[PDB]
């Protein structure tokens, strides 16, 4: 019988950074997970995330990545959980046949962020361990880096909770019952309402917002990381080796430094096997791709770090039909908040998409520029 007034379906990245700003406020909030976060059947686990400024995928997301940069440090400030570590990023490609490379050097010039670049050699000569052709150019950014998300979402999570917010976990949202002012959710633990409702489920999104009358393509992606024994000497975060997200001929990579002895951690971003959120195989090496897409790359570009597997695991990415995200208030319902669609590259954005959620549930309105991530937007199809 307790009726709140935010309740947010999914407290994992997205909900429970939009939890933490709304119990921050004193809103009395309600959040309903699956499982009990952080945990590792959503996509915020494999311990860490790489943060970037220079977004080439649209000038929207500069401002959005760099006020989400701001609150990541204020959360490390107020948290004893580590949040972040200056690694840099480094982003590199074949000179001239990567748009996603000259996209990003577009938008440092554009936003005037701080960045060296580099090309050939003198990549290799910098960081030793990398070992790229002549032919590559690099743009590196030195004040971007590494998000440890799993601490981030219990640091949310602990602060919300002391500020009044519940949680309610190992319960799964069955179907939705909205009215022009007041929100129902269905679980088979029982009913809430409450005048807000904010709907981030992730991955469960591609099945679930059918119940909100939303007909939206969603696809889920299995993508599996490696965690590989490296030469501590050259892939050490104590060495400065970077944070990384770069293309080579076969599709686009992303890794992090070796962190205390863990070894260097690698994804394969461009191909991931399309599945369902309930029946995903989260073994890692279930399939022959998993590892050895990962040494294809090792071996061949940072051929230091290619030891034996310390490590697997297995997260998930939801993409829209244009791979932009999917912020906005419910088409036909202004009290319902829709946040979905990260595809692969949402957690560096969860603290602003945390305070965006929670100015779209209590004003309708936010201050930041969402506008290319429109619900009603053509592109969404
Ligand atoms: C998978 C992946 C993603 C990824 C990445 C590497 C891999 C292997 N590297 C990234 C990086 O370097 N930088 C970055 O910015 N992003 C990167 N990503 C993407 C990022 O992790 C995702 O975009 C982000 O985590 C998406 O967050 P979202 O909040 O959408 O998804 P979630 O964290 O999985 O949380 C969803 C929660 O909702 C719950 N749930 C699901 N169904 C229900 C129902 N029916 N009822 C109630 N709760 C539900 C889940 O339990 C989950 O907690
Ligand atoms: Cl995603």
């Amino acid at each position: 019988s307790t009726h709140f007034d935010v309740i947010v379906v999914g407290a994992g990245s997205m909900g429970m950074a939009a939890g933490y700003q709304l119990a921050k406020q004193g809103v009395k909030t309600l959040l309903v997970d699956a499982f009990d976060p952080p945990h590792t059947n959503g996509s915020h686990h494999g311990d860490t995330k790489i943060i970037r400024h220079a977004y080439g995928e649209g000038r929207e997301y500069v401002p959005l990545a760099l006020r989400s940069q701001e609150l990541w440090y204020e959360l490390e400030k107020e948290t004893h959980h580590k949040i972040f570590t200056k690694t840099g990023v480094l982003v590199f490609g074949p000179k001239g046949e990567s748009a996603f490379v000259a996209e990003t050097m577009e938008a440092a010039k554009e936003h005037s962020l701080t960045v060296d670049l580099l090309e050939g050699d003198e990549i290799n000569k910098r960081w030793p361990g990398i070992t790229v052709p002549e032919n590559y150019n690099a743009i590196f950014e030195p004040n971007s880096g590494v998000l440890f998300s799993e601490n981030c979402i219990r640091a949310y999570r602990e602060l919300a909770e002391a500020r009044g917010a519940k949680v309610l976990t190992h319960t799964r949202v069955e179907d939705f019952d909205i009215s022009p002012d007041s929100v129902k959710i269905e679980t088979a633990n029982g009913s809430y309402t409450a005048d807000k409702l904010i709907v981030s489920m992730g991955a469960w999104n591609s099945k679930l917002l059918s119940k909100l009358n939303l007909d939206i393509p969603l696809q889920p992606y299995r993508q599996v990381v490696g965690f590989f024994e490296s030469d501590e000497s050259k892939y050490s975060n104590d060495i400065d080796f970077p944070g990384f997200m770069v293309e080579v001929p076969n599709g686009i990579y992303y890794g992090f430094p070796s962190f205390g002895g863990c070894g260097l951690k690698l994804g394969y971003h461009t191909f991931g096997q399309k599945i369902d959120p309930d029946t995903i195989n989260r073994e890692f090496g279930v399939y022959p791709e998993d590892e050895s897409n990962l040494r294809a790359f090792l071996e061949e570009y940072m051929p230091g770090a290619n030891g034996e597997l310390k490590r697997g695991a297995v997260c998930m990415y939801t993409k829209t039909l244009d791979e932009h995200f999917i912020i906005d208030l419910h088409p036909e319902h202004s009290n319902v908040v829709i946040a979905a669609g990260f595809s692969g590259h949402g957690f560096k954005f969860s603290s602003g998409v945390g305070e965006v959620l929670s100015q779209l549930a209590l004003t309708g309105k936010t201050e930041h520029d969402i506008s290319i991530f429109s619900i009603n937007r053509p592109a969404l199809k």
